[PDB]
């Protein structure tokens, strides 16, 4: 029938690849996309590209802010669009959940590196028109699920998952995401140049609490959102 | 109808926009989409972003390459769209002359820029999957009209046109474009991940001598040309 599309949003180490491969497993009418910046962290180019993008980053974002931002974007639409003309082809109930959207890439990781001076005025304008004509009209989102988790949660869980690049990363930073994501999600403050959005159903998770072996309040609250979309 | 779309291809200052601004006048079926970086050397935010890009090119091209070129190909593609869905709807032989191509914007000047360490690979080969897709399927060419010049008849046109920042432009450069525009559009050795431009027929004009007042032959060829298409 017509797949339903929903973003999984949520800071970083929050639990979204988790909660995804759980879902995942759960009905046969249910697909995942993964994010192509998780899979970057026998290499498709794609991969080659984002490693090296990645890590220069690391060494000098004010530099690549605007390469990652645009080929990090690409590659997630690509990604999309391959599992919504590649799969549920036979599902009764398709459901394609979206590890993070182009909202997130936008209105979360640029955002944020516009305005921690890692791209001027013209990179930001150039991506933010690149963003709206590269979304000319379909991966237009049914639904949000929204996994809230504190700053310390998310910090305790990049420890917990060990990627060395990322043991670093403080608390300051998962902050600031963390207040973009509220705005956005949350009260809905942040206005983004995508009218349909204002509309979509966010249902918000408080995945404080470890989940892995305890997920099934979760679900049926994914079950029950889903059903009134 | 269906539109006929005609790509004008050459070196800078070959004259195209001269070219172009001639056909225009001579059909009400006929239409023109100037190139975007042209009209880049009251502003909307493209032209604004544009034109920083632009100067910051001549300040630091190894720095500014991959933004510029993304920027620039998708500003022609915008434009190409937009003629193509905004003009000639009334027309009985509607033809759409490009001032160059995505094509050109790949293989002549994008190509350069990384063959001149401008770009680096990973910036290169992200640039390529960018364009690949952003080229999925239309603006595909029904022909190509190359203005042959020399370098040296560029140069001396550079001159002429006295834009400030291109009167330094060496003749080395101009030769190296030419023969880019040699190897792609007369010999045809030049391979391109676009099957169907092996296909594209070409009509090749020698515009060494000037053609402002004197333009008559050159329209006679595009006539006769456009008629086998
Ligand atoms: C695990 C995080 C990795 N990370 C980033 N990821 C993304 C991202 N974009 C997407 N579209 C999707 C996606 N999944 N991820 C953007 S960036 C990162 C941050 C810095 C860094 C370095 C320094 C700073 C702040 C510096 N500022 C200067 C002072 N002050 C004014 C404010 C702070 N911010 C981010 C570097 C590398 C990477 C990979
Ligand atoms: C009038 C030309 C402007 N120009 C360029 N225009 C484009 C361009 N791209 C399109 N998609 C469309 C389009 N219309 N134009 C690409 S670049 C330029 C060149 C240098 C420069 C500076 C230096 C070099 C060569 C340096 N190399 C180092 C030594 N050696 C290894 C080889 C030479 N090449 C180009 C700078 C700015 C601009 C704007
Ligand atoms: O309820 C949870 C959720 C996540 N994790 C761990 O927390 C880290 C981050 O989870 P994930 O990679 O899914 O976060 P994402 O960055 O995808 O949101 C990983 O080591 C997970 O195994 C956990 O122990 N309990
Ligand atoms: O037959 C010609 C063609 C062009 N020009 C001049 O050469 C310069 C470059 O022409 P144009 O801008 O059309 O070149 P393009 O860069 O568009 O190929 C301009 O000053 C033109 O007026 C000329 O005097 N005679
Ligand atoms: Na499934
Ligand atoms: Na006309």
């Amino acid at each position: 029938t017509r797949i339903k599309k929903i973003s999984i949003e949520g800071n970083i180490a929050a639990g979204k690849s988790t909660f995804v491969n759980i879902l995942k497993q759960l009905s046969e009418d249910w697909e995942v996309v993964p994010e192509p910046v998780a899979r970057w962290s026998e290499l498709t180019m794609e991969q080659k590209n984002g490693g090296n993008v990645l890590q220069m980053m690391y060494e000098k974002p004010e530099r690549w802010s605007f390469t990652f931002q645009t080929y990090a974007c690409l590659s997630r639409i690509r990604a999309q669009l391959a599992s919504l003309n590649g799969k549920l082809k036979d599902a009764e109930k398709p459901v394609l959940f979206f590890e993070r959207s182009v909202y997130s890439d936008r209105y979360i990781f640029a955002s944020n590196l516009y305005e921690s001076e890692s791209m001027n005025e013209t990179e930001w304008t150039i991506y933010q028109d690149w963003h709206d004509w590269m979304n000319n009209q379909s991966l237009e989102l049914d639904g949000i699920i929204y996994l809230q988790a504190t700053p310390e949660t998310c910090l305790h869980r990049i420890y917990l998952r060990g990627r060395n690049e990322e043991q670093g990363i403080p608390l300051e930073y998962l902050e600031k995401l963390h207040y973009k994501h509220e705005s956005w999600l949350l009260h809905r403050t942040l206005k983004t140049n995508f009218d349909y959005l204002q509309e979509v159903p966010i249902l918000t998770l408080d995945v404080n609490e470890d989940f892995k072996d305890k997920y099934e309040s979760l679900v049926e609250k994914v079950k029950e959102f889903l059903s009134t979309l």
